[PDB]
């Protein structure tokens, strides 16, 4: 192949998500927790989050991660599909990864166009493009519920 399809297949059969924190950003109270690698490519990951995360302004997101392969930019492209059709689009840059490390990386997301828990449960898709520099190495899924 490129060697770069060969490349990136390296650093995803490397990498791993370890956790993710979702907190309140005005208290830091957890509102929720997930263990499960959420990150894998090939399958529609499954989000129950509380419905009161709607009303915050503002959600940190602390996650954390291990990576065999050295990265030079590690970087995130986010698109929040509602009903099949971007919505919005998140970016959001770690950086430098040292080959066999593991790394805590927190990120806020902010906030309107906000529509009840009821619409949107089930209906919003966050599609992760996962990238170094400009390598696309994998796109995940996860299908957001409102409970
Ligand atoms: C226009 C808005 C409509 C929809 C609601 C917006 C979303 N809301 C944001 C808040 C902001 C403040 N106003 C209220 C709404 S929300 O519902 O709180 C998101 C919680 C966090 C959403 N989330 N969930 C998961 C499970 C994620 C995963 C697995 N990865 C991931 C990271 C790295 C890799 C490699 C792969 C995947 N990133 C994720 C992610 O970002």
């Amino acid at each position: 192949m490129s060697a770069k399809d060969e490349r990136a297949r390296e650093i995803l059969r490397g990498f791993k998500l370890n956790w993710m924190n979702l907190r309140d950003a005005e208290t830091g109270k957890i509102l929720w927790q997930g263990t499960e690698d959420l990150s894998v490519p090939g399958v529609e990951h499954e989000a129950r989050v509380p419905k009161k995360i709607l009303k915050c302004k503002a959600v940190s997101r602390e996650l954390n991660f291990s990576s065999t392969e050295q990265m030079e930019k590690f970087r995130l492209e986010q698109k929040v599909y509602f009903k099949g059709q971007c919505l919005e689009e998140w970016f959001f840059e770690f950086g430098f990864v040292i080959p066999n490390s593991t790394n805590t990386w927190q990120s806020l997301i902010e906030a309107s166009q906000m529509m009840p828990a009821s619409v949107l449960t089930g209906n919003v898709i966050i599609e992760t493009k996962f990238f170094d520099d400009d390598l696309l190495v994998s796109t995940s899924r996860v299908r957001l519920f409102y409970v």
